[PDB]
């Protein structure tokens, strides 16, 4: 029936979309959300997660943990919409009651560890984590819970393989922002899938066609929600066109959750992935032996039908969210 | 009056000596001991700490935390050989740490258990809270990644590094640094107040001579001749290797020097500098590279703030003062064992 | 007006094609060829250059220098080097190397890696503005030259087949062979004040494919005049074809190095952008990566990069190439 | 009898002393001197070598080659180069460089970094066993040579002032100047199959000090014959003395490079051990570190999966320091006699 999972992310407009998908998807049973540094500081990402939840009427249900603020050994490096309402009507974070805290100042990076460890122990086979930001939190967890590595399955939006990078020439943001984390994870015995590398996500575009379907599914039920999801969806659009050459912008992170929902739409290959850490201009490069034992599965492309299947999934969820907001 | 401090270490024969010094010293008020990987796995070091405590009649008083098992981004027989621990093992009291934590038994101990306890101490600290580190510094790097803001309120006093002499386990680096150099690199750039209190520079001049041995016997055989055998077996355990591998007629005693700094810093020379820890280097990771020589050459072009104090040498009297301190404590321990 | 230039290369089937283009092109006035390690050892590449020349009736005219055998600070990575074809005749009818007379040598055993240095330096001193070098192998020879002639850097212009920029690499995930095989060389060159163009990165050369259409035009232009030459150029052209299909996914294989010479002949068919290129040397899995700030450009440059041909460029390239092959076929007869 | 050798160096006050030793030593038959970047630019070092020669009445005999100006893949860290002394006379009475006639050049502007290559290659081919090179600056020239003459590597023996092993470095915390200034060169050399001795690491040279005792012996041997030469050699010898005291802690300064030539003259005064030496190149703060497996071999010699590639001289045998200084002062005496 449905899969227990946790979300680690840095919302982020795509992470907001992925949260929406995972939560409202009946197929995924989200246990918690951990936030990490990346786009913004972990403090802002934490709030951005809670905003996503509160917008979709779930902030009283799902605990959000505020995670680690910087990479293991390196320095660090939700607009379009007014959050003032979502902010002041924000319910208390279930995480605080779990932890014994009175308020959010007491939240610490390692709060999610005990909760994850219950889930992992409970897991029949392996417990599922969707990661769509830096993977510092999981590296940290594994340094504290080495033995849990073999019982964790990870499904990530991260990497570029057969195409070049985004924020640096040959690497993708989530990897390069803390490459030791992913290197650590990959050699930890974790079961790791690169479910949504640039290879795929750059073929998953918010066209005006996709926009009309969103309007189709949501304006009927909640035309306020329509404005919001579209403003968000088009927010880094000009940069994507001008900086990167995208007439229409990609939507990265929900693809990762879609893998866990419906992996039949993805191609898969096992290989050995090396993460560049020593490299001066190339740290975060995902270098495979495709084109040493295998250590990851890589999804290089969707099967035919996959794009439509993804968008039907995504628009369904948006429709259901629009209905609840009303 | 006396200094509240915590001990992070990997016993280890010297760490055992340092624990003895810090605990029995009236000047230091040991709040807890955190153990780390190094010599042995963190699991063995943890037990080795508890053995040290139980030998000296303190295992019921001081909580011991079992810390992180491997370096941040790198790979890692009892750990306390020469001696039979079977008695100290079976008469071991419950770990105060478990009651603090809400655990029933030691299987529940996790690497990050000490974090909350350290954070109370640091918040409580008037100025800064003191940590003596004599193993890898993974635990503190980990702590600081979770408590960045606490960095400015922690003072660290370490047995680590070589500066004006070469290394031990590798040509130009010392064990505790090279075993996790990112940890120390992290710590040093975190805004922690850091002293290299006991680098090889000093500890290699702190030697367990037959003279020192006779004084130990002098102070302990009268009160507990069993304890005498034990402390001497331990003290001479890596002695042949130190002679043959390294050229030491008499072996050094490293880690208690670090605790001695916190007890009595007047016996040490000190210089501030900028220390860079080699991490990129293939044969040289863990090298403590200072700008001490740049500052003589041309102090006016130094574009890097100091970040550590380095103790390059003891003042005259320091060695005697160290050994009087150490032998006093051993004497007092011998009296309690009886 | 035709351009005095020198060729540094590691033939290599493409380098053989580039040599053919440059020599027989009236627009380029080839002064010498220096060979380097890469595909094969520099000794085999040296002979492969002489074979190219002797096949096209030029081995008595142009001096060939045998250059450096390994990278500056790295080990080499890597048949004859020019397989698919029988060289026994071209080998035994090989005329004496003009280089030996230039150098005062009796035979080829006397050739040394640094023999081209004095000859290049005359050309560079003579140059009105800058002297042109086409490089389509490792760039060890030029790095070496520049370490001996630092001051000549500002008077040398380089036009290279090297790099990948907006697409991934070939022999390694994100780097191209010629760069990664000695990345310190290119790093050295780029910070030397040399005027450098990446004229033919994978970005372009992967869109320059030996189709069966191109093959028929070759046959068209050559079989009439010399059907032996036809067999040879086609065997060579299809020699790493299966690997290109199976290893790399190419129905039809790319032809890299002649694109570099084509830049020097007719740069109007190429787009160009100036940027700062950093060559990865520290990187463990990524050495030889050409990392530019092209995308950072929203707000010093050291190279020009040609990311793509203008429309017409591919046709223009192939007309150029087939012309030359035709002219070669006529001379062999 | 006597050993054919070549000198590669960056004078430099010590290199000047080493040149004096090698040339005037009957035991060494100096074929040429190649200069390299280091202390100064290779152009100044080149002239500093010619000045050394002309001072000692040899500039008309020995060819001096001007070599490579920068490291293989790094920037230089590059005064006359030979300060404390007025060279205006030695400069204007300088005879033509024998190198120019060898090369077919009219003047010195024609000198190029790779001029010594052909001359070295004749010597190496001629060599019965191996040909000897004393290197006391950066080793860029030899790395360059070997990149052009790979096959000659097995017939070259190198005796160097370079490195620190069981003590720390000088110009950087754990490395010595000559290595760190171009570490890829030495790395290249060591893996080329060259027979390499670290004859004079800091380990030794830091125990070879120009005391006031040594100074008086110099005066003893030279003032009788040429009191002008006395002033010069002493000014030179004390020129970086204050820095050595203040920057580095030396009451009396070390004299590095002649120790290397002394090895080739009289190796019986040195201890020797074979090991595998790795040169740090990747390291950010530690490039140029000479990292040996000497300690691995005491710990567990049976696990060593790397062949030895160098001899290291960690120390002089007893008598070695006296023997060195008698050698050095003899030569200075003989030089003083010729200058008159
Ligand atoms: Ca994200
Ligand atoms: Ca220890
Ligand atoms: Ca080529
Ligand atoms: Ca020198």
């Amino acid at each position: 029936m449905s899969i227990k999972c946790a979300l680690d992310c840095d919302p982020g407009h795509d992470d907001l979309a992925m949260i929406m998908l995972a939560v409202y998807s009946p197929k995924l049973d989200v246990q918690y959300i951990s936030t990490t540094h990346g786009n913004q500081t972990v403090n802002k990402t934490y709030q951005n997660a809670r905003r996503t939840l509160n917008l979709i009427k779930r902030a009283d249900k799902i605990p959000v943990y505020r995670g680690y603020s910087k990479p293991l050994t390196r320095e660090s490096v939700l607009g379009g919409v007014d959050w003032s309402e979502i902010d002041r009507t924000m319910p208390r974070n279930p995480a605080l009651d779990i932890l014994g805290y009175k308020d959010e100042s007491e939240l610490r990076p390692d709060d999610f560890f005990k909760h994850l460890h219950r889930l992992v122990s409970a897991a029949e086979d392996k417990f599922d984590i969707i990661s769509t930001g830096s993977e510092t939190n999981i590296a940290q967890y594994l340094l504290a819970y080495p033995e849990d590595a073999k019982k964790i399955r990870m499904t990530t939006m991260a990497g570029n393989f057969m195409i070049v990078g985004n924020i640096m020439p040959f690497a993708e943001f989530n990897v390069l922002i803390d490459p030791e984390a992913i290197s650590n994870i990959l050699q930890s015995g974790v079961d790791y899938t690169f479910a949504a590398p640039l290879d795929i996500t750059h073929t998953v575009l918010v066209t005006e066609k996709v926009i009309n379907d969103i309007k189709a599914a949501t304006e009927p039920y909640s035309p306020k929600f329509t404005e919001m999801i579209i403003k968000l969806l088009f927010f880094f659009k000009d940069t994507y066109r001008d900086v990167f050459g995208f007439i229409d912008p990609p939507l990265h992170d929900p693809v990762a959750a879609f893998h866990l929902i419906a992996p039949e739409w993805f191609e898969h290959v096992r290989c050995h992935v090396d993460i560049e850490t020593k490299g001066e201009y190339t740290y975060g490069c995902c270098c495979t032996n495709l084109i040493k034992p295998d250590n990851a599965t890589v999804c290089l492309k969707l099967k035919e039908g996959g794009h439509d299947a993804f968008w039907n999934q995504m628009i369904t969820v948006w429709g259901e969210i629009a209905k609840e907001i009303g």
